[PDB]
């Protein structure tokens, strides 16, 4: 193992932050979501963890953000997914073109996150993700391989398990491009809620007959 080694650890590392709730500060809350800024550690900044309960089963949650089959199709900040080098059946690497731009101070990014999908028995169905510097894909200046250090995306069965699920995501992005403190204050908090919005909308895109607005071919 190799990709698994770091990711398999990174799963419980990012999840390790789901169970490490302190030393941070909510930067962004609405009425069901909670972005809390702590520390990136793998970057001279801070990490952002968003937390929202989506009234659905963690199954449909892990059904929408799964990989390349609708994730980027019905989303708002997603563009293109390319399955670069999958290590096993639960350890992938994503070439994800993202639209994570704060209106104008940011250009679209290329996310090469090595991603490990883990199901903690009725506890969490997380996809971990590490912006991994693997040779199967080099980015460009038009698309900046976003350095999303060992982050992830955990979906936790709540007390109402199939009825309500705990969507919690962490990211300690490097923003190695030309952004300023206040841009990043916009880029991370607003993107995490938006990853939950994709969840709110993608979940009902899956659940509700809201496929009448079929945006892009889900499976091409």
């Amino acid at each position: 193992m190799d990709f698994k080694a770091i990711a398999q650890q990174t799963a419980q590392e990012v999840l390790g932050y789901n169970r490490d709730t302190s030393g941070w500060k909510v930067v962004k809350t609405s009425k069901k979501i909670t972005v809390s800024s702590k520390a990136s550690r793998k970057f001279h900044g801070n990490l952002y963890r968003v937390e929202g309960i989506i009234p659905e089963s963690p199954a449909k949650l892990s059904d929408f953000l799964y990989q390349t089959g609708d994730r980027i199709t019905w989303d708002k900040s997603l563009q293109v997914y390319n399955m670069v080098h999958r290590i096993d059946s639960d350890t992938f690497i994503c070439h994800t073109i993202t639209q994570s731009f704060a209106v104008g101070s940011i250009s679209p990014r290329d996310f090469i996150d090595l991603v490990y999908i883990k199901r903690y028995e009725g506890n969490m169905n997380i996809i971990s993700s590490k912006s991994v510097d693997f040779p199967e894909y080099p980015p460009s200046s038009n698309y900046i391989r976003g350095y999303n250090h060992p982050c992830g995306f955990v979906c936790s069965p709540m007390e109402e398990n199939p009825a309500y699920s705990k969507l919690v995501m962490f990211v300690q992005t490097e923003m190695r491009g030309k952004l300023s403190p206040s841009i990043i204050e916009k880029t991370m908090p607003s993107n995490l809620v938006n990853f939950i919005l994709n969840a709110k909308d993608g979940i009902k895109a899956h659940r509700t007959p809201s496929r009448r607005g079929f945006h892009h071919n889900s499976h091409s």
